[PDB]
């Protein structure tokens, strides 16, 4: 029973941007967004695909656990954080695309396809390079679809092991304190227009959970930090966090 | 393997306090403390016993998962956060003694004893009431023994399921940001002298884990906040956290 809140567009305009924030009050089974149409527009997921990709790689044993080390391949890349060994925890934290490309190759085109259909993940289309389709292939997901997928991950309802889902939700840990916990993943789609930034995840309160998915136009990397700052202004506006 | 660092006494002195901080560098397999004698003095665990108690209740199915609700028994207590319903996450957060006392009665004397022996938890002596021996019974544990127990929990090496251990480590989440994660549990032992405060757990970094166990004299409730404050001053001093 979705509800539209145009007040929120203020946060996008003040930041010289356009985008959508979608929230879901789990207790009340009630959704809210600034833009019902853009909430259902599907885009490339970019690094937010590291959630289902990690889930699949764990459940198939391509990743043994959150401690297994995947060493640098020696090629210097532009993001310096990528030029070191990683585990699942730090691979996610620094969005190490190459580590997840290796996972995608080992998972294989056919297993990737079956699992994403099992998840009902976006348009379930992995057309393109096995190792790049979430950046420049056929897969597409909307903010509302992000929420639906996230709600199943949260409740361990996806068709992978419970252990797989616990580990990935651990790896998503972004922020925690005495008022709330945030489990989430950023994304930045640049290879295919329109270039957009994503932030999807949820906020755990003592007595409720609030899922969120936001994307926003992002022509230049200068505004990447607005992904989180706008979402948090909306969460503050709505009294979800202090 | 266990070095003394007396410069940390400055943090206790400046807070008109007395106690010990024990740190363990997991990568280097080396410990550090301001007071070797007090680091091996064993005390009642008070609410730090909620870690082993939770693990045992989970593995035995007394607790089904972190979402199962334990309803307030209607008895108003002086700590207002206890006079509501709780799950495992929030019973840990608010140290809700009565929920854990009910866990312990359902675990029972014999199961509690045998499984604490399996954990090599302190002196393994549950003498007293099954539902309060960790507040005023015979169980004693030192800071270096907290460390040993915590390290097993971290590595999933205790003799309970990986899932029980993952759940309890999730319930231990205290603080997280882009620099570190802290999983820990406070405790406050008042029923038998000497009255003391505890804080035990660890700091996850990208590339290392630092375990910590501290206890401090606590003649009045007014210095409770110094359990965390003094520990964080040592971590700052050692450049484990900024
Ligand atoms: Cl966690």
């Amino acid at each position: 029973e979705w509800q539209e809140n145009k007040s929120w567009n203020a946060h996008f305009t003040e930041h010289k941007s356009q985008g959508v924030v979608v929230l879901w009050n789990e207790n009340k089974q009630q959704g809210f967004t600034n833009n019902l149409k853009r909430a259902n527009q599907a885009f490339l997921p970019a690094s937010t695909f590291k959630i289902p990709n990690s889930l699949i790689a764990l459940d198939l044993g391509v990743v043994k656990d959150e401690h297994q080390v995947f060493k640098w391949d020696g090629q210097t890349r532009d993001i310096a954080t990528w030029n070191r060994d990683h585990n699942l925890i730090t691979a996610m934290k620094y969005s190490v695309v190459p580590v997840y490309q290796e996972f995608a190759r080992q998972i294989g085109e056919a297993r990737m396809s079956k699992m994403l259909h099992a998840f009902d993940y976006g348009n379930e289309d992995i057309s393109g390079n096995v190792d790049s389709f979430w950046l420049d292939g056929g897969i597409r997901i909307s903010a509302t679809e992000q929420i639906s997928f996230l709600r199943k991950l949260y409740h361990n309802k996806l068709h992978v092991s419970e252990r797989s889902q616990r580990i990935v939700k651990q790896a998503m840990l972004t922020e925690a304190n005495g008022d709330y916990i945030i489990r989430a993943k950023t994304g930045y789609s640049t290879r295919i227009e329109p270039k957009i930034g994503w932030w999807v995840g949820w906020v755990e309160l003592d007595d409720n959970v609030w899922f969120f998915a936001m994307n926003m136009d992002m022509p230049t990397s200068d505004g990447l930090g607005l992904r989180q700052a706008i979402t948090k202004e909306v969460l503050k506006q709505e009294k979800i966090i202090p």
